[PDB]
């Protein structure tokens, strides 16, 4: 059915998104290794810079606040990975 074809396409997109989140995680781990800091590595200026750039590029069907929510979770995960 058409609905099953669309769900398959979304399923494959999920795995494409996962692969990029993982590649991004490896980059953020390397950033941790490079950056020699205080109690924690949180940098709100960096966060805001990334967020602004993502929103600048948001032509898609989601609201900017929704996109921000999702990327904040991605970032939070990156920081936690570094702090491992
Ligand atoms: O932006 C953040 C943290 C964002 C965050 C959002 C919600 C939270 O509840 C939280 O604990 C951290 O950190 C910068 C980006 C980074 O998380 C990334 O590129 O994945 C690396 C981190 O070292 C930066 O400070």
């Amino acid at each position: 059915t058409e609905l099953e074809l669309l769900r398959q396409k979304a399923d494959e997109l999920n795995l494409q998104i996962l692969k990029l989140i993982n590649e991004r995680g490896n980059v953020v781990k390397e950033i941790g290794k490079a950056k020699e800091q205080g109690v924690n590595r949180f940098d709100p200026v960096r966060e805001r810079t990334m967020l602004n750039n993502i929103i600048e590029n948001n032509d898609g069907p989601f609201e900017n606040s929704t996109i921000q929510h999702i990327f904040k979770e991605i970032f939070k995960a990156g920081l936690e990975l570094q702090e491992e």
